[PDB]
Parts: C-alpha cells; sequence; structure tokens
C-alpha cells in the first residue's frame, strides 16, 4: 500500500514565509486589467512596478479528499485610490470551499457569486473565513503593514482566473476621503 | 441556485475559543481504555474527573469539496507518565486528508496507518503539520500549558473511533526520568 509521509513544517506568522513551499511572485504587472485606474496601474509600473504580492504554497496532486495549504503576504499599497489585492479566483471544480486564517496586518476578503452577488469579509489577525462552495474570493490589504494569511483548500479545487481577469469583481474597495469604502465597481 | 453565506469568526490564540461554535468536552471518564496505566486512569477519575480537552467545532454537513474547522484546547496533565491526548481518529472516508495549525503551548501529533505503523511529528505555536490520507491521528500535549491548535478537514471525512478505541496507537508519549519520551506501547 501506498501511504505519503505526514510531515510539520513552521510558519513564522510575522512573515509568512514557509521554508521549503513553491514560492510564487505577483508583481503589479503581472496585473494589467485588474485595477480600475488603468493609467495609475500603468503608472506605478513604469515607476517601480512594485510587488503586489508572494504565496508560499504547500501543495499535494490533484486527489480528491487532499488537501493543500498556502500561505500570503499581501503588501500595502494603492493603485489610485483603491487599495492592492489578489488576482481572485473561482475553484476549477467549483463547489469546493476555502478555510482561511488571518495572521497579521488589516485586510478583508472579497466574495461574489457566479452571478455577481457580492460579499465584504473583515479580516484581523485571529479572523477564519469560511469561504463556501462556488464563492470567486479576493484578499484586500487594508492598511500601511503587510496582510499575512494562510489558506487551506482541497488538492482538487484548482484556480479559474479568467472570469474575474476580464469582468473584475462586482464591487471594489477603496480609500476615499480618509475612509475605506467597499463600493460598486463602476466598470463591472 | 442556492449559495450558502460566507462569514469570518474570531479564533482567540490565548483560549482557543471560538464564539458560536460547537463546543464539546471530554473528562478523563470519557476516555475509559485509552491509557496504558488502567488504575491511575481509575484513581484520577474517582477523584477528579479532569477535562482533558475541549473542542470548538464548526462543521458543513457532509458533501464533497466543502470544509470543515475546529479548534482543539488540550490541557495539561498526566495518567501515570503517559501525557494527555486526544482520543484518536482515522477518517470515516479514510482517504480524506488533514491539515493542522499550532497555535499556543507545546506537543505534538501520533500519526499512524492502517498498518499500524505510527510516526511522532513535533507542534510548537507556527507548526503546520499535513495529516495525509489513510492516517489516524492523535494529538499530544507534552508541555505546562493548554495545548492549542486548529484543525482544518473536509466536511465528509467523518471520524472512526472504533479501531483506536480497541487498540491505541503502536507508539505511547510519557514522561520517564525528567525527560519526555516517544516509545512503543507496551501494550501493542
Ligand atoms: O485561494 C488560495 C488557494 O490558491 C490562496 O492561497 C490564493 O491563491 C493566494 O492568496 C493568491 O491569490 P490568487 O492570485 O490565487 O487569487
Ligand atoms: O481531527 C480533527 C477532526 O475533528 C480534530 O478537530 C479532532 O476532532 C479534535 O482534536 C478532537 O480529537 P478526537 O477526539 O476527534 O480524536
Ligand atoms: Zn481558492
Ligand atoms: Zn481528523
Amino acid at each position: 500500500m501506498m501511504y505519503k509521509e505526514p510531515f510539520g513544517v513552521k510558519v513564522d506568522f510575522e512573515t509568512g514565509i514557509i521554508e521549503g513551499a513553491k514560492k510564487s511572485v505577483r508583481r503589479l504587472s503581472d496585473m494589467e486589467g485588474y485595477f480600475v485606474d488603468e493609467r495609475a496601474w500603468k503608472e506605478l509600473v513604469e515607476k517601480e512596478d512594485p510587488v503586489v504580492y508572494e504565496v508560499y504554497a504547500v501543495e499535494q496532486e490533484e486527489k480528491e479528499g487532499d488537501l493543500n495549504f498556502a500561505t500570503t503576504v499581501l503588501y500595502p499599497g494603492k493603485v489610485g485610490k483603491e487599495f492592492f489585492f489578489t488576482k481572485g479566483h473561482f475553484h476549477a471544480k467549483l463547489d469546493r470551499a476555502e478555510v482561511y486564517v488571518a495572521l497579521k496586518g488589516k485586510g478583508g476578503m472579497l466574495l461574489q457569486t457566479p452571478e455577481g452577488d457580492a460579499k465584504w469579509i473583515s479580516m484581523e489577525p485571529g479572523t477564519v473565513v469560511y469561504v463556501p462552495p462556488y464563492w470567486a474570493h479576493r484578499t484586500v490589504n487594508i492598511g500601511d503593514e503587510p496582510f499575512i494569511f494562510l489558506a487551506i483548500y482541497p488538492a482538487d479545487a484548482g484556480h479559474d482566473y479568467g472570469t474575474i481577469a476580464e469582468k473584475g469583481f462586482s464591487k471594489i474597495v477603496i480609500e476615499e476621503n480618509g475612509e475605506v469604502k467597499v463600493v460598486d465597481n463602476p466598470r463591472w
């Protein structure tokens, strides 16, 4: 019988690094067509192209019942008024749920159905978020320090980026008049 | 179609409490036939019947792709020389994996396959443990404060307590001459 070996790994809740994980870097230039203010995007890319977020992922083969986990370090920033966020995605197998545990910083999650019905959940250290089957999810950094969290997801969930890539979320998170606001996407 | 509502909840990393969750308590009286020293067990039940652990569970219906999560507060203690532990279980759907995130205290996990081969993984705050498909899993508190962790598991995993209830784990975790030891279970 083939059994896989249990393992433990240290996650630094201060940095989000998992040593030995598959590390992914997303710079702002990897995020064309994601932010409402297209000229601000282009300008911040030309002037800096900052890292928006980094992922440390521990992934299994795509098998039903098995589980992947990953930390994300989402860096502080705005493109125009719109706070830095993850690209966001549905799962390829839509009915797969997810669990997030917020570890550090201040942020939130934007979630939406295949119909564009939308929800915002605040996240501070210790907030666990239940992402139900069929909800697209995007995390947002609303602070001045990195927003770091752990996600645990079905190993066979997969990723569906395309739909969010072209249409976006139906709601957006901005800093307007010194205040964090979740408002309608004026482009959806 | 019908979509369940996303929610966040605060987990308290000092106490392991999740408000609104399904609370479960195990006292030593709930653990007959688990510990090597049955007379110690009997005396301690008759004297104090202490809490061994508390569970705070957020559970979905048993459906493929969906996820549950729960914290456990494993109290410090010994039955004779043997550190306080959880009952331990395989999943009813045997191939369902599990992810644990250690939050407070000091301990570890005993894992074993249906064959009976056992692994011990140390857990400190920040340790994430991957429990693979087919591994029974028990957590052990080897410290002097609650050992506190969050478990994320497939909603359809279920629990299979029976085999572990009857025969235990092939390894025990004991304190002997001021030293934590993982040794073969004499009753195996
Ligand atoms: O949803 C899970 C599983 O993949 C997360 O670990 C995100 O993948 C990560 O926060 C980066 O964001 P995306 O670019 O994947 O939206
Ligand atoms: O493995 C997961 C799934 O439920 C944990 O939440 C344990 O259920 C908990 O630590 C109590 O341990 P048991 O009494 O179920 O072995
Ligand atoms: Zn996901
Ligand atoms: Zn389990």
